[PDB]
């Protein structure tokens, strides 16, 4: 019941962010469209940034649990390396309107960048754990991990932006690009080493 | 003389974008701070987006010519692969205030995204030509090129943003991350292939 209401406020907030723009949307607009009352709203959120953190927490959680669930059945670490990128790209697509907001508000102001930083740091740490595991199991080379986690995040962010914001590529083209890059990263660009 | 004036308008525009924010800055503010007169201003630019395109054209041009000049002396394609990323990261640092604007206005509106798209497409095409050359010379594997060019651009964009906007890493850490990733991309993440 706390779940329903929390969810109603988040869906309405997302819709208003898409329709009016994140900065042009007020807590007033959200409370009015949510209809939960000013007092109940504050049992959950203090302002817009609290709403954005909560939207992105749920998002990170869905990405990380989809991957972790897949790990229970597929054990080949290379198969995991590729397919987890497709999985992630599909979570983005299931949350299209949020992917859009994520892709539009980066670098806009320090409080919003602080929110995106918590979301991104969480994904980066997870990606690091999984790369570390592969190094330990002799499948991946023992290289610095943080640059690799950042490269995964970066291409995912950039290709999402080109699909959902620029409309310059299709969902399919975005998925293909991302998988192709991870394949090449895995096998290595150099012919000889 | 056309050069001096064009340059004065661009420097002033950059300063106002940093100080007031790109959207809060008007052509009025720029013409007033530039002092070139309303009529002369229009011999060069029709609006802010014309100024942004011109700032980014010069930027792309400086990145591409630094790399092309280096190519006249270093012929090892792997040495080029790494060091060109350091060169690029240094051009970003020499144009810190522009790197900031670039890192802040992405996804903000379709006209500004159209401007960034021309800048990014230009870099992507150049990066593609250089990867293609390496494939043809047997140094790089024959893989799809566009995902690789996008991955180079993406990590460069993302690590620039974390330095100049988030202030979460140092210039040095940004340069190291980017070089480390390109090294791993080159040698390949997998132990065996």
């Amino acid at each position: 019941q706390n779940k329903e209401r929390r969810q109603k406020i988040l869906t309405c907030s997302l819709d208003l962010f898409i329709e009016k723009g994140y900065y042009n949307t007020s807590i007033r607009d959200i409370i009015a469209l949510s209809e939960v009352g000013t007092g109940t709203f504050y049992n959950y959120f203090v302002d817009k940034e609290d709403i954005l953190k909560n939207l992105l927490e749920d998002f990170a959680k869905q990405i990380i649990s989809s991957i972790s669930e897949y790990y229970l059945v597929e054990k080949d670490l290379y198969e995991r390396f590729i397919e987890t990128k497709r999985l992630t790209m599909e979570v983005f697509a299931q949350n299209e309107t949020l992917s859009e907001i994520y892709s539009r508000v980066a670098g806009s102001s320090a409080p919003i960048d602080q929110c995106l930083k918590q979301f991104e740091d969480r994904l980066l740490e997870f990606y690091s754990r999984n790369i570390e595991y592969g190094i330990k199991k002799g499948v991946f080379k023992n290289v610095p991990v943080s640059p690799i986690a950042h490269s995964i995040l970066a291409i995912e962010k950039f290709s999402l932006y080109k699909w959902v914001v620029l409309k310059a590529i299709t969902k399919e083209e975005m998925i293909e690009m991302v998988l192709s890059f991870h394949k090449t990263l895995a096998v290595g660009l150099l012919v000889v080493n």
